[PDB]
């Protein structure tokens, strides 16, 4: 459907809609896509491949001068650019924890989602989808990776008094 087996749905804290999805980010038409990257903003990630593709050279300059006034992205924290040929309208790139220390790993990946989501709410994003950020090069097992993203999500509107947020796709990506 849309290009994607929808496999769930949840109603959260403050009436938003979490859906279970599975196909591929780039082909989601909302306001944001999050793009798991590393302090460089690069897109030599699998997910980042696929977006820079969609989007077309047009994002390069937006990363450049972000990079070029700031030097790294810190990891954990999340920028926004354009998405430019992108079905979605932003992009919100976040500098994806890595499954160093798998005890450390997934509170560095709860404060990965929280920023993420709080950033898109300053930019008043209704609609955003996360891919399973960490679970690809970064080497998080993927039920590690799924549980931590899905509650982080549901904490972040727990959290607050108010959102422009009213749905959030978490993207489930079989193989290419
Ligand atoms: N088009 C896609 N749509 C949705 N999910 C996808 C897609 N392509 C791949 N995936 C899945 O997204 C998840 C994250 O994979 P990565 O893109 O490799 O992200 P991550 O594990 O967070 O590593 C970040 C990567 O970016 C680099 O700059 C950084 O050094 C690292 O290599 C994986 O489960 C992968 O199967």
């Amino acid at each position: 459907f849309q290009g994607f087996t929808i496999l769930s749905k949840k109603t959260l804290h403050l009436g938003q809609t979490l859906y279970v999805v599975n196909g591929d980010l780039t082909e989601v038409r909302c306001d944001a896509v999050v793009h798991p990257t590393n302090g460089t903003m690069s897109f030599a990630g699998q997910v980042g491949g696929a977006i820079r593709a969609a989007a077309g050279a047009g994002v390069d300059a937006e990363v450049n001068s972000y990079m070029s006034e700031h030097s790294q992205l810190q990891v954990t924290k999340a920028a926004i650019t354009s998405g430019h040929n992108l079905p979605s309208k932003w992009i919100v790139h976040v500098h994806s924890p890595n499954y160093s220390n798998a005890a450390t790993a997934t509170d560095a990946l709860t404060q990965t989602i929280r920023n993420a989501l709080t950033l898109a709410d300053t930019k008043s994003i209704k609609t955003i989808a996360f891919p399973s950020i960490g679970s690809g090069n970064n080497h998080f097992p993927k039920h590690i990776a799924a549980q931590t993203i899905l509650q982080a999500i549901s904490a972040y509107f727990m959290s607050i008094m108010s959102s422009s947020i009213k749905e959030v796709y978490f993207v489930l990506f079989d193989q290419e």
